[PDB]
C-alpha cells in the first residue's frame, strides 16, 4: 500500500534506523540528495521535481517520523533527536562521500542539528521556508492587520490536553484545507483531489499526534540550537522563500546570514508558503541549478 | 428558562434596542453602574459583584448581543457597532443622568466607542483584563519559550472559513475548559458546574459564531479606535489587570494611560485573566471603592 503515487522509475521502500522504521522513496544514480518535507505533507511534495533531479543525481525523500508512511522517533520529536535519524538513513545510502541536502518548513528544524554536527557530510544545502528554531521565533505577531498571523499554530500545536488533536480528529480533511491555503498564494494548485491525499494520511491517528509532537518539542529544539548555532555553516547554501501570502519572505534569508558563511536567497513572487506545489517551476529549476554547480 | 440563576433581589428582563432583543439582570437603587462581561461568559460572571453594588447603586448586567440570552446584533459585531445597543439600553434606565461603566475583556472593545462619543453619560469608568483595540495588539507574540501565548486566540477566531466554530462544534466543554484555566491563576475556582453552565450558554449555535464574529471584527475596531482616540477620555478611571499566569500585568494601565487623563491601575498579584471569579474579594472591593469615593 502507497499513500501516495511513485513516479515512475523509483521505488518505495522502508529502513529500519536505530529501532525506527523509516519510509522513503528513491529513484536515479549518482551523488546523494536527500529531500525532507514539511508540517501537513510527506515525501509526495517533492514529487515533481524528484524525476527531474533523478537524472542526476540518486535521490531518495523519506517520510518523517511518525508522518507519511514512517514510524513516531523512540527518542522524541526534538530536532537534534529526529535529525540522528535522517543523518543515519542517508548515510546508509551515501557512507563514504558527502550528500546534498534540501529541507521544506519542518524539515529544517529536523535537519540543522544534524547538517552542524556533521558538516563534512553535507556537500550542499538547501533550507525554504520556515524558520530555524531559535529565539526569533518569539518575535513573530499572534495576530496581524490582516487577520490571522503565520505562525499562531505554533501556540495551539504545542497547547496542553491534546487540544489540537482533540479539535481536529475527525475535521483533518477540513483543517488541512484551511491550513494550507491559508498559507498559499496560488491557492488553485490544492485541488481537492491532492487535499484528500494528504489528509488521508496525516489523519492516522498516530501521525496526527506526531505532527504536533514536533511543536511541543519547539522549545527543546531552540534550547539545542543555541549552543550548536555557536558554530557556523560552511558549505554552500542556498535559501527560497514565498513572497506572497503565507510565505515567509526576506526573513528566510536574513536568519540564514546569521547560521551560514556561505548563502544565496531568494524570494519567489507571487508564491506562499508551498513552493513545489505552487510555483513548481521557478522553485524546481532554482534547486536543480545550484546542486547541479 | 434562565441560563443562568438570578441572585435574590434582582430581575432577569429583556428590552428592545434598535430591533435587537437584549438580555439582562438588574437590582439595586440609585445611580445606574452597568457591568458588561466578555468572551466565555455571560452577564453571571457578575452575580457575586452585582449584590453588594446594588446596595449603593442600581446594577445592570447585559448579555452582549448573540451572547448568553441576548439577540444577535443586526448592524455588525465591530466595538462601535455593538457599543451603540450597550449605550441605548444604559440611557433606556439612567436618561437624566451619567452612568458608571465597568468592563472585562471584550466588553471593552463593545464599550470604548460610546464612551469616547458620549462622555458626559459616562460618571466614572472601570475597564480590566484586555486591550483597547489598537496597533498594541499586534505586538503579542504567537509563542512563548513557556508554550502557548496569551492571545494567539485572536488569529483562531478571527479565521474565516468558520475555522473556530468548525473545531469547536460538539467540543465546546472541553474547549471553554482548556481556555479558562489556559488564562487563569486560579482554576479551582471553576466548577464543573461553573463550566457546565458557561459551556452550555455559549454553545447555543448562534452564540458560538457570535462569539468569533467579535474577533472577525477586530481589525476593524482597531480602525474605527484610531479614529476615536484622537480625543482623550476625561472621566475618572481606574484598570484592573491579573499579575498571575493568564493576566495582563501592567499592559492594562500603561495603555490607559494613553487613553485617559485621570487613570489609576492596580495589579493584582496572584490573578490571572478571569478577576471577577478568580479574585472576587479583592476585584470587588476595588470596584465598590472607586465608584463609591
Amino acid at each position: 500500500a502507497e499513500e501516495f503515487p511513485v513516479p515512475n522509475g523509483f521505488e518505495s521502500a522502508y529502513r529500519e534506523v536505530d529501532g525506527v522504521k523509516l519510509h522513503y522513496v528513491k529513484g536515479g544514480q549518482g551523488p546523494l540528495v536527500m529531500l525532507v518535507h514539511g508540517f501537513g505533507q510527506t515525501w509526495y511534495e517533492w514529487h515533481q521535481l524528484m524525476p527531474e533531479l533523478a537524472k542526476r543525481f540518486t535521490v531518495i525523500a523519506p517520510d518523517l517520523p511518525g508522518l507519511g508512511q514512517s514510524e513516531p522517533p523512540k527518542t522524541g520529536y526534538s530536532g537534534e533527536q529526529v535529525a540522528v535519524y535522517l543523518h543515519k538513513l542517508a548515510r546508509q545510502f551515501s557512507p563514504d562521500r558527502p550528500f546534498d541536502l534540501v529541507a521544506h518548513d519542518i524539515g529544517i528544524w529536523n535537519t540543522y542539528p544534524m547538517v552542524v554536527k556533521n558538516q563534512a557530510d553535507i556537500a550542499r544545502l538547501v533550507y525554504m521556508e520556515a524558520p530555524i528554531p531559535d529565539a526569533r521565533i518569539y518575535r513573530f505577531p499572534a495576530f496581524t492587520a490582516q487577520g490571522e498571523s503565520l505562525v499562531w499554530h505554533f501556540s495551539f500545536f504545542a497547547a496542553d490536553d491534546r487540544l489540537a488533536e482533540t479539535l481536529i480528529a475527525g475535521k483533518e480533511r477540513f483543517f488541512l484545507e484551511h491550513f494550507i491555503k491559508s498559507h498559499a498564494s496560488n491557492t488553485e494548485v490544492f485541488s481537492e483531489r491532492l487535499l484528500d491525499l494528504y489528509a488521508r494520511s496525516y489523519a492516522k491517528p498516530h501521525s496526527l499526534n506526531a505532527s504536533f509532537e514536533y511543536y511541543r518539542a519547539l522549545n527543546e529544539s531552540v534550547r539545542q540550537n543555541a549552543e550548536l548555532a555557536k558554530t557556523r555553516l560552511q558549505m554552500p547554501t542556498m535559501t527560497l522563500a514565498g513572497g506572497g501570502h503565507g510565505g515567509m519572505g526576506t526573513f528566510q534569508l536574513e536568519q540564514m546570514k546569521a547560521y551560514a558563511e556561505d548563502v544565496e536567497g531568494h524570494v519567489l513572487p507571487g508564491c506562499g508558503h508551498w513552493l513545489p506545489e505552487e510555483c513548481a517551476a521557478p522553485m524546481n529549476r532554482l534547486v536543480i541549478d545550484f546542486l547541479s554547480r
